[PDB]
């Protein structure tokens, strides 16, 4: 399952094979010195010796093809590992960090990527070294068709090449723009708020500390900007600038973060546009150079495009174009929507959905819960190959509502994190169902059990629970849900505390709570034990539902006063 | 009952008196011409005339005696009004203006003062011009015993010395400093907040427009912060500095409003003093000088002593201090409390308290409340003479409570502001009324009757509703009170709302609401009516009481759990 293997093997052998190199030279110059020294001795005027000085010839001769051939050979397994290393490896860590930014599992780290990129750097700048210690002997001594000088260009340029990309590829972002004071929400930014983003270098060079400076630009290179029609133009606000360090990093990284950088739009002084706010993407790129002794590289990298917002309302509207976006893209164009945003579909939609909720609680979507959202949006056939429209997500109002679906979901999360996180995280919230189901499952139960379920015609997002009773016939029994609690009710009392003193009541009646078992045949006060709150006469501050038309309590009047509903409206 | 009208006459007749001055020296330099005209000719060489140059000559000397006496007659009257000026009327203005800044009623306008001052200062300046033309006709023309020369110099010393105070005491606090962050709370400010603070100049000359620069001083001239232990040493952070003018008011006063001014302390760098932070006065003081040709005045003039605290926590106890102050002195002592506060009397206390509850609401305390609180300041004796201690109003707490007295009602303001102001500001509550008075109110009342009251030991600030219940034998019935409502449950749903819906209910009975009537026998929906609020199963939010121990409904079983308790522990 891991190619990792192989490729720590090859890096191995790339390092492995530059150290005989090292070896070989070294006797490759020790016998160049004592080639001129036997030839230059016996120019010093039966014992010819000449016999010798013309082995020890071919000897360098065979050495000089030797080592030019094991650096061709180096060269050449370099070039497929930085392939791998570039092509695959690290173009895979980054859509695993886009998954991740986005509610995916959290991404490894770095660090083997960057001891990969390093050795084999390190590799390249050694042969540097011995492609110039060569050229030290070549001068020293050289001879016709010399393989030191016909090598030696080529030698030169592919190792600068390989070794110029290899670090013009290390040039990532770690982690991308995210203001600190909406932490779960990357990539949108709000003018006037602080953001942060750090850059790293994977190569891991003790030479480049503190040598490196890394430039921000906001929108660089923009031809969408004078395209696309009204795209709106900002600029950034801090520092501009920072250099990469080893120390301000804890693993000891080279890194450069840029914190308390902060975005406000220009002053041109209003057009239209086919783009809405959210749906325009911007980039931040960053720039920095490597001046070392004669050579001179550029590198150029950019964060994946973000969202800029007004104000706060524009978070959830904001949010669904980044998760659009790195659900589908892997390439950062800034028009992915224009007016051709791609369909998403089911099988990804799916989980990045029960993501959205791991992220934010401790417990996902269920399949059951994901089947009532797939209907929602594709329909009755749940097949992974549904096609989710852009528009049926985040802008056209989803079936017969007046509301749009991501934002339904954000202020259902809103709810959950805010007043149900703990009877949603021990997974007390059959909160995904439609009332097909909701009845369907309820119909064969004990008439005391209910279940809790969200409200889909709530936009501020509201819980409810729905509870069966017995209606004269056995069958068709009584299916009742309440009027659905926003967050404007359980601030007042939390759920827990609303179920257990629930009072249906009714004029001159005995009130009594409808709630007896949770669906599986669970004891109300069994099941919602740990999450209730537990001179004068005290007082209670509890949730009532008046009729308005054991012993006859007020379900006995509920009771007769809907088979009275139901026994009008017969046929005839 | 209007001092006023006398003024105005005698500020009138200052006015009347240097007009006619004014008149007789023109015709005083007419003939000085003439004298010197005809004098002149005659010495240029029997119709004598020199009969009349004699006469002409007593004229002179008769008309300057005259002016002479006029001004030293005018110096005379303007000596009486001023002290009137700025001895009565202008120390009674400060005074309230210290009335009106704690809850006083509110002051008038400065502008009869500022018309006072004026054209006593606009005659004074004319006398001044007129001193000066008899200085020129003093050195055309003067003689033995020149009544010009004999009184020249304190005519010249009694018009300044005059003028000089009278401007001087013009330097007035218009407006206290004041956080208008915190409006209705001025002489309290917190660090690191803006304040506000408008100084004027009641003479109004025009001459003055631009040419006077006032700068502020914090603690200026300070024997107390060396003497008294451990006082605070503060900074003004703002523009010191700024000019007065007359086109920046509207009414077009000569005034210097220093708007954007804050204050931090030092950083000396903890010790312990004998007075705490909000019983610690400061001052801010202002000075200005008024350059003229010739003439210098030095102008200084000192707000209200005020407080400074270090967050809001610090308001409302910060705020008796200033009540304290104004209430008891009228002179800037900065050492009022030490510990050596004077006592209030409850004949002052007594309305102040009144005036803090009509200056936040739109109704004030009344005799029936202020009993009440006397008696829990005081004891049985309502007198007026009543000393009440600064300890016992902020410092130590209420009889056999664990509060402050002050804080108490802070609390209870704040629950009236934010909560029952239409209900208070209409006088539906009888908030301030010890349990036996309560009691002996509805003794003899129906037993649908309640009223509500502040609770005594709810330090954050509560409101709960008394209603009688008939107890076996007639008399001595049954009172009930629930635990008071705080701000918590009023800002879940109104008092009005938790009223109507009230409900004391008991297992397996019926419910019913206690309370019918407001006390002088008012229905409940009668009284309470315009304060109420007013595919599912509609749900509504209630406050409700248990028992756990028309038909029989829970308060017969309220009933009966209350004898049972009265006949239990009965003597034998």
């Amino acid at each position: 399952l891991d190619k990792q293997k192989e490729l720590d093997s090859k890096v191995r052998n790339v390092k492995d094979k530059v150290m005989c190199i090292e070896h070989e030279i070294k006797s490759l110059e020790d016998l160049q010195d004592e080639y001129d020294f036997k030839c230059k001795t016996l120019q010093n005027r039966q014992k010819q010796e000449q016999l010798l000085l013309k082995k020890m010839y071919l000897m360098l001769d065979n050495k000089r093809k030797e080592v030019v051939h094991k650096i061709i050979e180096l060269l050449n397994v370099t070039e497929l590992t930085q392939n791998a290393l570039i092509n695959d490896e690290l173009v895979e860590w980054k859509r695993r960090q886009q998954s991740a930014c986005i509610g995916g599992p959290p991404n490894a780290c770095l660090d083997q990527l960057q001891n990969w990129f390093t050795i084999v750097a390190e590799s390249l700048q050694q042969v540097r070294q011995q492609l110039k210690k060569l050229e030290e002997l070549e001068q020293k001594y050289t001879y016709e068709h010399d393989p030191i000088t016909k090598n030696k260009q080529v030698l030169w340029d592919r190792t600068f090449s390989l070794f110029q990309q290899l670090i013009q590829s290390s040039f990532v972002v770690e982690r991308q723009p995210c203001m600190p004071t909406h932490p779960q929400r990357p990539l949108v930014l709000k003018t006037g708020v602080q953001f942060t983003v750090k850059l790293r270098l994977l190569v891991k060079l003790q030479e480049l500390n503190y040598n490196l400076k890394v430039k921000v630009l906001f929108d660089k290179d923009v031809n969408e900007r004078n395209t696309v029609k009204g795209f709106r133009k900002f600029n950034i606000l801090g520092t501009h600038t920072k250099v990469m360090n080893m120390e301000e990093s804890t693993n000891g990284s080279l890194a450069a973060e840029f914190r308390h950088l902060q975005l406000k739009e220009q002053k041109n002084a209003t057009n239209e546009g086919p783009l809405i706010v959210t749906e325009e993407l911007h980039s931040l790129s960053f720039e920095t150079q490597l001046c070392q002794p004669g050579l001179v590289i550029d590198l150029e990298t950019t964060s994946l495009p973000v969202v800029v917002i007004s104000n706060v309302s524009q978070l959830p509207s904001g949010w669904a174009s980044i998760l659009w976006y790195n659900m589908l893209v892997a390439e950062p164009r800034n028009l992915s929507f224009f007016l051709t945003p791609p369909c998403a579909r089911w099988a990804q939609l799916s989980e990045v959905l029960s993501w959205q909720f791991s992220s934010v609680t401790k417990r996902g979507l269920n399949v059951d819960q994901l089947n009532m959202l797939g209907e929602k949006l594709l329909g009755p056939n749940a097949s992974p190959d549904g096609l989710i429209p852009w528009t049926r997500f985040c802008k056209e109002n989803i079936n017969d509502k007046n509301f749009p679906f991501w934002l339904w979901i954000e202020s259902i999360l809103e709810l959950i994190k805010k007043h149900l996180l703990p009877l949603w995280n021990d997974g007390c919230i059959m909160g995904f169902i439609s009332k097909e189901r909701e009845r369907a499952l309820l119909k064969d139960q004990q008439p005391g059990t209910f279940l809790l379920r969200f409200s889909e015609s709530s936009r501020e997002g509201a819980i409810t629970f729905t509870w069966v009773e017995r209606s004269q016939n056995g069958g068709e029994p009584d299916f009742h849900a309440v009027e659905p609690y926003t967050k404007k009710e359980l601030s007042a009392v939390t759920f827990p505390d609303i179920i257990r003193n629930y009072k249906v009541m009714a004029a001159e009646n005995i009130p009594e709570n409808p709630l007896k078992y949770l669906y599986p045949n669970i004891d109300k006060d069994h099941a919602f034990g740990k999450y209730y709150s537990r001179g004068y006469i005290k007082t209670e501050l509890i949730s009532v539902s008046e009729v308005h038309s054991q012993v006859r309590t007020a379900l006995d009047v509920l009771r007769e006063l809907t088979q009275q509903a139901k026994q009008l409206r017969l046929t005839a």
